């Protein structure tokens, strides 16, 4: 009962919110208020107290497979009554959620924002003394924030840092412009698109490419950059047609750069300006040839990603007569005909046509 | 066929585009273009000559019951080969969509706005005749209710003549002169003045599409039109009487429930709040605050009088109604326990186990909670 004053500011990974109500009052790490924390849930009006944890990691509510719903409810009474001035607590939780990328990779919020992949790093991480403490470190390129050259890997003398070995993962110019990028300022040479568009097209150019100097080369020219790079592409692939010489099938033409763009990792038109463009330069040159873009073979699995269904509006509309047949797993359709009445009957005010060129 | 273009306007709609196309063209009435239009489709090939309509009140899309998209790729190709420089035309459509309103209204979208359908007028459109005096051009607000008067002269729209012959601007054209006779045709006020996205007064401000939403959730509340004098008066008095009506009708039907303290669905205890404010199209929280303060009463309010709010019961189907799921991802979450139960229609969850539940695995970006940790 009544944790003195809960001070703290905004980012922060929640992992020194615990360390900073442990610096207080006199206490041995965080095993004892850990421990009197889950005594008080196993104490009254509680139900879910078996599964709250017990080291120095594993506070992260998805580290259970099934707790996660536990470890929000144990975080829900663990502001309310037990601070005076009950502070912002939750959403802070790095949580899980349903969402996904286009090459398979699993999403994950913390309290708006999205990480590529739950890998990144877990251990073995660098740190820098002089806060309290950090959001961003546990992640893959978040370096410096304005203060340079702190990597801080211990191998003199023990307690170079002073806090107290609670949070402290020690063991015994481009790069300066996309730290501040993913910590978020106003970043003049770069569009200025948010936090879940800044990482979820990071593996997007990592993706890609299977290095900051080759980061800031696909930036220094951004509205020259993308339409180079759709622009010599599609000259590839061109003369390994399947059929006979040309309309050719899905995976061949545009299979990589089509796939691999769309719903990283939502489906916003005014920030993610990559699938408004790739939407100019492959629908300015509608009908060039006979078969070069709308004439070709498509497949309605692989249309419901555009036209968001979940194969139960398909029975409705092709024997209501809107897509004419020219079945589920062939490639039966064009492009041309599923598109445009995506834009007749499947519309949005923010996943729409009304915000990329002419702007 | 080589067309002229007219000097192009951002609130100019779409069939008195074809009208005033029909005017600098040289036609009698805007009929006889479209008849010469569908024989243009029929010499160049293009998909849309069976199902182009001659008539004037069937040009948008979702007027055709099939041929939504041959109506739009007909549009597309009229932008690119009959003018000389390419106007702007899919933002003048008005296309359909899949995502709908709460409980089961549809929904329809022009440009960058999404419109609802209950409000569409099936019968014929008023005018502001004065507007098509000095102008000369329709606006697309006049399409759904809502609109009741200009928002540029503050004058209202009139309906009819004298007489009783009303007017239309699709069919003589827009001088705004009936056919038959042929003679010359601060709620309210508020109401009008902060649609066409006017940011000053303190009446609440959205991005207008999710506005639309908010007329539409007055008019299911109240079961009849959207009045305005109360319309004023309920946002003067924001939020400060919107928690005293969900707390009132929380007592009432908790008052008057009909089996228990106990043992309930979420009928009788939210019946009405609940299902009919869920999709105003989308439950972006910042945007619609009318889901923003609900599920801020759904939060600080879980875990008193032993209870009572944590032992209502769900069904399975709710939380693909709710949560944004599918029936089989429900089955998912049985067979690897992340759900704990205690069938589709069979009641079986909890509200304290679901509500927690949602903020661990079912919280996009879009659908956060922390966007209104400042507004309580």
């Amino acid at each position: 009962m009544f944790l003195q004053r809960p001070k703290p500011y905004s980012d922060e990974s929640l992992e020194s919110f615990f360390i900073r109500v442990a610096n207080k009052n006199g206490y041995g790490d965080v095993h004892r208020f850990l421990e009197a924390t889950k005594r008080f849930l196993q104490d009254i009006d509680h139900n879910g107290y078996q599964t709250f944890p017990t080291d120095i990691t594993r506070i992260n509510p998805y580290s259970a497979k099934n707790s996660s719903s536990a470890r929000t409810a144990s975080f829900l009474k663990l502001a309310q009554l037990t601070f005076n001035e009950p502070p912002e607590l939750l959403g802070l939780a790095i949580n899980r959620t349903n969402m996904k990328y286009s090459p398979s990779t699993s999403a994950v919020v913390r309290g708006a924002e999205v990480f590529p992949r739950s890998l990144l790093r877990t251990h073995s991480i660098p740190c820098c003394p002089l806060c309290l403490r950090e959001n961003g470190y546990a992640s893959y390129l978040w370096h410096f924030q304005g203060y340079e050259y702190c990597h801080s890997h211990n191998v003199p003398l023990i307690t170079t840092c002073s806090c107290g070995k609670e949070f402290d993962y020690r063991v015994s110019e481009a790069a300066c412009t996309v730290s501040n990028w993913l910590a978020g300022h106003e970043s003049k040479p770069l569009p200025n698109l948010p936090k879940s568009y800044r990482w979820g097209l990071v593996h997007w150019w990592m993706g890609i490419k299977d290095d900051h100097f080759s980061f800031v080369q696909f930036f220094s020219n951004w509205p020259r950059s993308f339409h180079s790079i759709i622009e010599d592409e599609v000259e590839f692939n061109l003369e390994h047609a399947v059929v006979s010489t040309s309309e050719l099938r899905l995976k061949d033409l545009l299979g990589r750069l089509f796939f691999g763009s769309i719903r990283l990792p939502e489906r916003n038109l005014q920030h993610n300006i990559i699938l408004g463009e790739l939407l100019c330069y492959l629908e300015n040159r509608l009908w060039q040839d006979k078969g070069l873009i709308a004439n070709l073979k498509m497949n309605a699995l692989e249309a419901t990603v555009m036209l968001n269904c979940s194969l139960d509006q398909i029975a409705s509309m092709v024997e209501q007569r809107i897509l004419k047949p020219n079945d589920v797993t062939d490639y039966l359709f064009h492009f041309g005909d599923i598109f445009c009445l995506w834009l007749a009957e499947f519309q949005s005010d923010e996943f729409n046509r009304s915000f990329y060129v002419s702007r």
